[PDB]
Formats: C-alpha cells, sequence, structure tokens
C-alpha cells in the first residue's frame, strides 16, 4: 500500500540519497523526521526502561539515529555512529582499537590532523604509529607487525590525491587478521565505497561532501559488524563526542543532493584540469580524470560515476609564486581551508620543509575543491590569478 | 583585482549567482556563509546616526533576510525584492496593496486554489471585482480589461493542470492598457521562465516549493520591477507582519545554491516519466509540457528555458474509483501528500486535497476531472519512480 | 501512573508555564516536543486523509500548536493561533471582523503600528476607525455605533502606560454585543487576562514578554470561544501569516521562565521608578507601582503579582535634555526598539508634534524597559545619563 | 562616555554579568544578540593576513562559541574557557591532556558515573591507575597523594550521594604537594560555588544541566585558572575534534541569563520539598545541604553562596519494591527520566538509570541504596509537585 517499500525490492543509488534510512514521522505523517532538541527521554515505567529506545541524547538521539541509519545504507554497513567532527570519528577509532604496545600503520601523505592526532598525542600512550607509503599495497604486507592492529588508508589521500588499492589492501589484512580503516572523505560513497571493497571500518569527514554546503562540522563511521559497530558506540558514549541533532537534521537535508552535487563539481574539475594542463605557468597538474595521473589504472579500477571534486597543480616559480597567485584568485574563488562544498575552494598548503617535500606538497603545491559555479567563472578567475604568478 | 574582488567588467554566470548572489563573506570575521541574524532588535549609536547600520526591528528588515532578498532579486531579474513568511503572504500583499474597493482584477481561472480563495473568499467582500477568465489565449485578457482594472495576475504554468500563460503577450497589452501585471512563477522557476524578463511588473513567488526543494521551510518572495512599486511592498509588509524569519532566510539561501542542479534531474526524471505514462494502456491523458502532445507545446518552447520543469499529471483510465485505487496503491519511494517542487517525489489528487472547497462541477470545468492526478517529480532514481508508478497502475 | 495528571485536579499557575500544552513525545519520550520542520505531511490513503491531524505546515503545524495549546491555558481561552508577528495577530483581526461600512473603536494612545495599520491601511476598505480615550469607559459606551464590530483596547498602553478597565469595557460590549479585543502585550497574562476580565479576544505580540530574549517575533489571538477562535484560524490559512516551528520552539522554550522574569524585572522596576520620583532632573515618573501613579485604583484592582517591567518619564529640559541623555546611557543599557527581555531597553520616541502631544508623548519622555540585570548597575547608568541631561 | 560603552572604572555586579558577559551588539548591525556562525570555514584575506580577522575553520574555533567562551570564563572566574560537545567531552579532554602512561590520579569515589566509567573502563588501559577515595574529609587526599599523583578530581556535590568535598582545602594540600585540582561543580553552578575563586587548577561543567537548564541542549565547559593550562586544552580540543556547535552555543547564551533567577527559584522549591519529604512517615532518610540534619552541613553553609540548589536525594521505607512502586506511580508534572538541572522536574532511581553497571555491593559501598531516588526540581508551583511526592508515596 502507499508509504510501504515493496517487500523484496532494493532501492537504487539515488533514491536511497534520498530517503535511505527515513520514513513519514509515524505519529504525524511529517515527510521530513522532526529535530529531537531535546537531552532526555522519559521512561514509561522503572521496569519498561528503555522501551521506547531512548533515554539520553549523548548516548543516542532520533534524528542523529536517522542520519545513522541513512549513511549506514548509503556506504553499505552493518551500521554507523555519527560524531561532532570527522576528527572525533578517527580518534574515536584510535581510542578504541589501539593500546599500549600496539602498532598501527598509517598512510604517510594522511589528511594533516589524523598524522597529527597520531603522533602528538595517541603515540604518548606507547603506541607504535608508522607511516608508509600505501601506492604498493606490498608496502603494507611487508610493515605489518604482530602488534600491528590498524592499518588506516585513505583515498583519494589529502592533499596529494594518492589512490590506495582498497581491495588489495583488503586482502592483505584479512590474511593477517588486522583491522582495515578506510578515510574515503576525499571519494565520498558515489566515487568509492571501500566496505564494498572489504575494508572493515570506513571514517567519513561529513564537513566536507556529506554537507557539500560550508554549514556544519561532522564525522561519521560506518562499521562493516555488528561487533565493531557495538564497540564504537559504546565508546562514542564515553568520549561524549556525539554529533547534535541539529546537525543531523542538516545533513539528512544535504545528503539528498549528494549524487547531483557530485557529478556538478567533478564536470567542472574535469574542465579545470584539463585547462591547467595546457596552460604555461603550470608545472603539473594532478587529477585522476586525465591522461598524465600516474595511478590512471587503479583510478579506473576503484572510481565509480565520476573521478571527483578535488584536484591539484603545481605552480612554477616555487613558494613565491604560488603566494602571488593566492593573493590574485578572485571571486567566485574562496581563499580558505576545507573542501567538498557548492562554493569553490582554494588554497595553498605551503603558504597557509623537508618532509613537506617528503610527502609530496612542492612549494609551488595549490590543492583545488571544485564546486558547482559556472565553470567559465572558475577557469576566468583561475586564468587572472595564473596571470599575477 | 585581489582575492575577495569579483574580476570588474564581467557579469558572473547564471549558475554562479544561484551559488553567490547576494552572498559575500562576513566582513567581520570572513565566514563563508554570513551568520544567522537570530534577534529582534538592532542598538542605535546615537539618536543623529539612528539607521545609519541599516537596521533598527526585524519585523521591519533583517540582515539575514535582506541577504536573501538581494539574491533572488538578482536571480529572477528585480529591482529589489521582499521575502514573506509563506507563498499566500506574498500574494496577499500584493492583493492588500494594490487594490481598493471598485477596482477590477483579472485572475487565471485555473489559478493555484490559494490564491482563487482569498480572492473569491476574503477580498471581494471589499467590494473588489475578480473577475476568472481563461488566460490561454491573450486576447481574452485584453478584451476582458474593463476601465477599473488595476491588476492582471497570470501563473505559468498552472497548478494543477499545466495551462501557460504567454507571459510576454500579457506584458504588452497591459503596458499599452496601463495595467499592472503580477505573475506567479512557482511552477516555472526562475531557472525554467523569468517574467520580470517577459515584461512583467510583480513576479511572487512560494519559495515553499522549488527555491527550497527540500520539504523544509514555508517562504514566499515578491519581486518588483521598479524601485516605486518595491517601496510600496516593503512598506506595507511592515504593516502587515508577514515578513520571513531569519532561520527560513538562511536555510533558502542555502537551498537555492542547487536550485539548477535539482530542477535539471527534477525535469530529466519528469520528461522520462510522461513518456512512460503516455504509452501506458491504463492511462487516458497526461500532462506535461515537454512530451509532443503538450496542446500549448509551441508556447512552451517559446517559453521555456532548458527544461519543462518537474510538475506532471495524468488520469487514469476508469475514473473516480480508478484513480483513489491507484493512490492507496502508490509505494515509496512516491509520498502521498500535498505540496510540490521537493527532492522527495510526491503524488496528490487536487479533488480532495487542494481543490476541495471549489465544488465538482467548476472543478471539472476548469480542468481538474475524477481521475486527475498531479505528480510532482523529485530527484530519486527514475527507474524506481517508474516502477512505483507501473506497480500502482496495474493495481488500479 | 507516571506520566499522566491525576484527574479532576487543575495545575496551579507556574506549573502551567511549565508543562501546558505539551507532553512527552509519544513516540520516542522526549521530554520537549520535537521541532516539525518541514512543510508536507503523509497521508495514509485518500479515505484516512487528516486522519493524523496534520497536512501542510501553513495550515498548522504540530510544533505550533503544541505552543497554541499552551498559550490558550496561561491566557484562559477556549483557544490560540500563533502569527509571524504581534501585527500580523493585529492585521488578521482586523481583517476577519471588519468590512466596509463597519465602525471600529480604538484607544488612541494604541501602539503605534495598530494605529497606523488602522489608519493607512484598512481604512482605504472604507472601514470607519474612531480614536478615543479608553480611560473613561463612558467614553467607549458613548462613542458605540450601529455600525461598531470591534472595540480596540490596550493596557498598559504603549508608550503612556495608561490603563483600560477591561472588565467594565467588557460589560459595555457585552450589552451592545460588540466585540472586546484586548491588546495586553505589555501587561502579560502573569499580571492581568482579559479573558477572564470579559474580553472576547486577546492580542500578543509574543516578539516582547512571551519571547523575553530579544529571539524571535512573533503574535498570538486567544479566543474566548470555539467561534471566534474558528474565524481566525481560517483566515490566518488565506494570509499566510502562521509562525513558524523553530519560533514556535524557542517560544515554547522562554515561556517557561515568563513569571520569575517578570517578578525580577518588576522588582528592578519598582526601585528604579522610586529612584526616578526622587531625582531633581527628572519631572515626571509613570509607573503603576508608585503612589503618584494617576489610575493606582485601576491598578490595584486589575494587576496581579506584579506591576510590571514598563515605567517611562519626562526628564526636564524638553527634547535636547532627553537626546544628551539617550546619547550618554552607558551599558548595561541597549540604546534601540523593543521591550520585555532580559537585556535593560530605553528608548525617547520623539527623536527615534501637536498630535504626540494629544497622546501624552511629551518632547523629555523616555519609555523604559526593565530587564533582570542587577538593579544597581542600572540605576547608576541612568543617573549617569541624567548627569549629562 | 557615550550609548555602547560602559562606565570606566566599574565591576558589572553579578547578574548583570550573566545577562551580558561576553556579548555586545553586533559590530556590523547593532544586532542586541550577535549572529549564530552557522558556517565551518573562514575567508582569508591574503597569505600574509592568515587568521588577521581570528578564524580559520570551526572544529578549531567559532565567533558564537567563542563568546559564550568568554561568557563562561567571566562568570566561573577563569583566565578562559573551551566549550565542547558534552560535559562527557570535557572531562575525558582532561584526562586526555594531563595524564599519561605510569601517572596516578585521584577521583572521588561518589563522582558522576560518567567519569568513573570513562576512568576505569578506558584511561586505565593506558595504565593510569585511579585510585578513588573519600573527599568527605581533605586529609584522605593528603595522604593519599602517592609521588606519580597528577591530577586530583573532585566533585561536589557529588552526582548522585550529594556529599560535599571541601575545595578550598583540598587545594590548599594540591598547591602545596604540586598537583593539578580539577572540579566538577556541575550540580553547584557558578552561583551557588566558584571552585576558581577557591583555589581549584581547573573547573569542568556540564553545561546540559544548570547552564541550559531548559532540556534542551548537551554541552560542556571547560575553565582554566591560567594561560599554560588554558592553551593545553585548547590545542587538545581541536585535535580530538569535540568542540561545541555554534547552534548549541546561541541556545546556551540565551539560558545563561537566567540562571540566577532559575536557580533560585529552583533552590527555594527544593527547600520546601526537603522539608516535606523530612517529615513524611514514608520517607526513611532525606538529603539536601540546605536542611538542618544535613550531614556536612558545616561545609555547606562554608562553601555554597546563595542557595542549597535544586538537586536532593531520599529513600522511601520498605526498600526496592515501595521505591520501584513509588517511581511507577509518582505523576505530573513530574517526570521520570534522566538528567537534572532543568525547568521541568524530574525523578528517577540511580540503580537503573544512571549507577547500572556498578555492581550492587559497591552500590550500596557508595550509597546508592536500593531505595535511593534522586530529585532534580525545576521551577513549577512547588505545591503542584509536593502534592505529586505525597500521592506517589501514599502509593508506595
Ligand atoms: C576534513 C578532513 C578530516 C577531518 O574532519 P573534520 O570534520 O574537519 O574534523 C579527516 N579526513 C579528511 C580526508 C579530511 O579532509
Ligand atoms: C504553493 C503555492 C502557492 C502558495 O504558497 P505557500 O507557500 O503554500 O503559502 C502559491 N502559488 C502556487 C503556484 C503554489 O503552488
Ligand atoms: C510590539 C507591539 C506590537 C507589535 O508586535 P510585533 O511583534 O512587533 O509585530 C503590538 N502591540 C504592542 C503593545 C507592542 O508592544
Ligand atoms: C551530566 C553530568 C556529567 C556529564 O555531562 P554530559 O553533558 O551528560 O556529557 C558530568 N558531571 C556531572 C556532575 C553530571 O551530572
Amino acid at each position: 500500500k502507499a508509504g510501504d517499500w515493496l517487500p523484496g525490492f532494493t532501492p537504487r543509488e539515488e533514491t536511497v540519497y534520498v530517503h535511505g534510512g527515513v520514513e513519514p514521522d509515524p505519529l504525524t505523517g511529517a515527510i521530513l523526521p522532526p529535530i529531537y532538541q531535546n537531552t532526555t527521554f522519559v521512561q514509561e515505567s522503572v521496569e519498561n526502561y528503555l522501551s521506547k529506545g531512548f533515554s539520553y541524547s549523548r548516548t543516542s538521539n532520533p534524528t542523529v539515529l536517522s542520519l545513522e541509519k541513512k549513511i549506514a545504507e548509503i556506504e553499505g554497513g552493518f551500521g554507523a555512529c555519527c560524531f561532532a567532527t570527522g576528527m572525533a570519528a578517527t580518534v574515536t577509532i584510535f581510542s578504541a582499537f589501539l593500546a599500549p604496545g600496539d602498532h598501527c600503520l598509517v598512510t604517510n601523505c594522511s589528511y594533516g590532523g589524523t598524522n597529527r592526532c597520531a603522533r602528538l598525542h595517541f603515540s604518548k600512550y606507547n603506541i607504535d604509529f608508522e607511516f608508509i607509503d600505501f601506492r604498493d599495497p606490498t608496502n603494507v604486507e611487508k610493515a605489518i607487525r604482530p602488534q600491528t592492529k590498524v592499518v588506516f588508508s585513505e583515498s583519494p589521500c589529502n592533499p596529494t590525491l594518492y589512490l590506495a588499492d582498497i581491495e588489495a589492501i583488503s586482502q592483505i589484512c584479512k590474511e593477517k587478521k588486522v583491522l582495515h580503516v578506510c578515510d574515503s572523505t576525499f571519494a565520498t560513497p558515489y566515487m568509492m565505497r571501500p566496505l564494498d571493497l572489504g575494508a572493515d571500518i570506513v571514517v567519513q569527514s561529513t564537513t566536507k561532501y556529506y554537507d557539500g554546503h560550508n554549514c556544519t562540522l561532522g564525522g561519521a563511521v560506518i562499521s562493516s559488524t555488528k561487533e565493531i559497530h557495538d564497540k564504537v558506540f559504546f565508546l562514542r558514549n564515553v568520549m561524549g563526542n556525539i554529533m547534535s541533532a541539529q546537525t543531523a537534521f542538516y545533513t539528512l537535508l544535504t545528503l539528498k543532493t549528494l549524487p547531483i552535487r557530485v557529478e556538478k563539481q567533478s564536470a567542472n574539475a574535469q574542465k579545470i584540469a584539463e585547462f591547467l594542463s595546457k596552460h604555461h605557468k603550470v608545472e603539473h597538474v594532478i587529477y585522476p580524470g586525465i591522461p598524465s595521473f600516474p595511478q590512471k589504472e587503479l583510478a579506473l579500477k576503484q572510481h565509480k560515476n565520476v573521478h571527483g571534486g578535488m584536484l591539484a597543480f603545481e605552480v612554477k616559480g616555487g613558494t613565491e609564486a604560488g603566494i602571488r597567485m593566492m593573493n590574485h584568485v578572485p571571486r567566485p574563488w574562496s581563499l580558505c581551508e576545507s573542501l567538498g562544498a557548492c562554493e569553490s575552494i582554494i588554497t595553498c598548503p605551503a603558504v597557509f620543509r623537508e618532509d613537506r617535500l617528503k610527502v609530496g606538497i612542492t612549494d609551488g603545491f595549490i590543492r583545488v575543491s571544485v564546486g558547482i559555479e559556472d565553470v567559465n567563472d572558475l577557469i576566468d578567475g583561475l586564468d587572472y590569478a595564473l596571470s599575477k604568478a
């Protein structure tokens, strides 16, 4: 009847982004879930405690739970836990699955915050973090110790856009009985679902593409099994780092357009990468959709639908040229941190060294987050900025 | 030219305006989205610099609402815009500002039901004569204009029959006869049709529908062609206390950024659904401005840019019983409910849901038949949407 | 049992402010009502249309309806309708109950907006508005015509704080079969409930005291009968001027503290009025709690609990002195419009004439909205401002 | 001195600080409440003026959150404050920043259950030794300090037994032995007790409870006595990603304005309820710091300003069965649920609701008995509250 999914059918991809994890409010029929902006939940009696499923919003909240169900469906997981930020999701992984004496392999071109929270904080608990090059899966295979509990990949990596072969790394981790965690923030599940490729856990900064509007901060942990999910949920309650109901409402809203947003962003990004690869003031361009991409074979194997909204490039002249460019990049570009949004964002990490170069972050390196503006405004602005470099 | 400046002498392209129009980073903090001014009153520096920072009281104007207004005026091509609590409040403010006892007002006879009602049931008690006519032929409008006519109120496409009105032709008639042309282009969106570009004097929008597009907020907008019209609307909005709230304006500032890609996806889905329905052996008629049998095809091709919209309609064979049974059996992802324009596909019967206070005889005279079904297409996978309709039609 | 009011008992005053019109969410037990930030409501079938009570948020919304039930209980009415602003509530009254040829009596010292929306707008529909002095009920009795449909009182009046004898005016209106509408925004229902005194309709700007935090705009119409309530509700749907769910949530929150807020504000106001009445630069002080108040007998008859947070005074020296004072009133005072808030507000209407004087608004007249700051900071600041006058 | 300025050389009085602390009218518009910065990232003018307007990314700092932080630091009497998603996140950030393998940490054995758990169940796996002792006698703390002790974590009053700890005496001991004194004064609020005034090094607050006081938001705060401590907390908050959101900070900026009058009303109600319970023939024991039989009366009178708080506890005669029956029969306006501090009066059994993972033997050793009932008093009419309790007690 009306209001039911037909039994035995599974919604197709875009339908899940619109409707996944949500049904009309049973009480009123409201098409969107109400915002449970409240801390505590009244119990019918001492015996029917938790009979309606909730007690305290630090532990679980109905709006947050609806978003978690949607995210788990989109990523292909058993369940998801939502957090105040992406960093909270990551540090909850490190907190739950590592103890003194354990070993953790982390991609050496990881997002800066992940790298720092490993080196500067968790390492003081006598946890051994080792940073290696994930572009070759045999590097991971050869670096796993008996003490290794977690292999933490990221693909594409921030900011260099290196790819990690998630299926091969997952095979390696399964054989060694090690947890494979994948940060696929830059990919989004519309381009790559690491759980489909054998990862044990996915970490998402929902701040970036899930939101996509520069509106909220948020994080998510999607677990492949009930055992892992239960561990994450328990520790989230202890750490007090759950997402708020209002943030979950915003993200429930913005996730509905993730497919059409990422399609537009990636079409723009392809055109911008093609323009930059012919510009005489540009030394190198990094985009998984152009022929110069070093890991083109893996990109064709691992990416679905698109090649994403992120790109990078190196301006000729080094740091001084990159600075001149950044200082003269006009609207509609925004000069700032973050990525994944409707508003195109550009930044030069160097201005905002030996180890920097060891990563791949060269002096004139520019990270570009492509939005959904008209691509001719974006290209015209980059062309003008380059004329000052 | 430095970071934070636009290139001088360039007009930003359309999609850029949807993302950035009316909005710059916060001067104080650089926040990429301007903050929500969730506050009622504004402190003044002194008596002599009263209103020197531009604001006094949020019923009169609010900074978040004003940012949204500048963006909407830019998108619709107007001098200025006023934002309201609902689309109906926008419409009522136009009737309140531009009509007085003794005046005559031509309204499309297939107007959105609420417009028809607030005219017939409320403003008519002030001895304003509302005449409801067929706007499909602009000469009907020309020769229905009496010397008391002050306002011509068109809608295109019409809710729910999707009749079109030739906005450019009607505006030429209205300028010749010195009458105000107001056009409700809620169903079109400015991505498909901008009445101000076609000579209308005022545009009214229910931002509830496509501007929002997420079933999240209520809102309305009036976009005025001139400063004289805009100032009248603004003054009366302050008197009637029906301004939009800062929080609603923040939501709409956010959702408007994706209006082009949303409407493109909705319209692509709607074309495929209308083709599917037009071949279906249990469907009597299909109405969609983009299918080749559309009766006003030539006007649609003249007046619609990019797309033919997310709205369609159809009649199921068998009359009322079959339409009711089809409604009761349409599965998810469809939603059975009122409203339209949203990411979530919606289906309804205008006979019960919206045009219920229109007596059946007039209901039919309009075009709202027994088996008539209004469809608002969202952005789900079109194959899920068609699967659901095909199941419901097989049950009908 | 737990979760039930005991049958046959009525909650006392302050309990209604905390809990009136609201019960824990039946679905989850959430102690606060969820925010129904949604426009439309899914229907079970064509036959069970409106079976769950909602269809479209312009017509009715669950959060708004909870607030309406609370407000109706607090004011002692059959029902309430909530609006985007106080002015929307007022203009809905004028729209619903007046037609060409009708006559409307309005207090001549009404809030400026009410006066203007009558004179400048509704008068163009051939509605005859007559402004008279409501301090004497026999003025109302003698001014009622056969065409009179509405008598619109306000007590205390903005800004002069004149009182209207609501019970006597109601008796007069009942005998003439005329609708008595009362704007009791300045009083709040904690000090005066016009429905208890025989008024037919109450109008509230919830912006002022119901909110009390300078946070939201809002309005309410509380009707004494189902017939009146139904008329107001129908026209609200036509006018499209309903309150939003988010605003209703804020007001559901802030109404809980209205009694303790108004108690503190009124204690401060009494002390400030006593200070000003001894200051040599102050010509007159207007406060219903000091002995100089002209309508002291009516204030003692008509006011409950307190004498309110509003006061007024005239500085010696006229307009120039008032301006000097306003320009030198220090924090914690705020120089701005509105009233009723935690933050003390001061304004001089003259700077921000014959008819002005006809009202009672003299040149050096200052309207003071007392907040909940420490009264010694407030008095010290007024003393300093006066030293510049 | 002009409008918008404070009088120079005057310290604003306490209630004024609750209304206005940390907040001035918006410089750009004069908005009396500063807007909600609902945005993630902040645009920079150039490379060389990076962070010149003070913000870059909302995980690190946000303008609305920073306004709330300045207000909280002013109210609690600290150098600075950091705001967090929850009280538990504040507490966990303190344990994460100031403890390392091999360190010893003295915690009150009647600490709030979540604190006890995150110590025992999580941080202990890093080879941090948490020792749980009786803080009612400060010499217990003095002689329990081992040379590995880095942190002494007190709570007063304790959740749920309402035991007090002599904050000034414990701080003197901690300064003599060069150990960090952290105090959770959630149950007290700064209106009743400011641990930083009494020599504590750090205060931790669950703003969820009384700062909010309306059951609306979750939140936490860490208030630091010095710049060195504050900078450590701020740095680690950015690493752990547990900052408060702008919307929650806006809500708390609003609710904090009424904290004094709320706590005054709650505390007046609570005194009357505790007196009523102490005379009731079906009540075994009543615990409230303001009734004359309170065991730590002298410390309460030394350490509590204005009030003795909204929290009380009692045991019903008959043990577990009678307590359960009383719970199942307490009517509205009471609410049966977790949490505390709110306008809405709340009642619960810590045995099931909060301290359930504490085994019964330890449960009793603490003071959490079978018939033990924790009561959070709101601002309803006290006669309705007493009526409800009297009915429930008659059913017990
Ligand atoms: C942004 C980012 C993070 C951190 O998420 P936050 O929401 O900023 O805390 C983690 N991983 C990647 C790849 C990121 O881009
Ligand atoms: C929805 C609608 C309106 C009324 O707008 P509301 O936001 O519902 O008040 C007006 N015109 C059209 C064409 C509509 O569809
Ligand atoms: C403020 C006010 C109004 C108008 O209410 P708004 O919410 O500002 O539209 C009406 N009556 C009185 C007495 C007022 O003070
Ligand atoms: C509530 C509570 C906490 C934990 O705070 P949350 O906001 O629930 O994370 C800490 N200490 C005390 C005394 C508490 O009552």
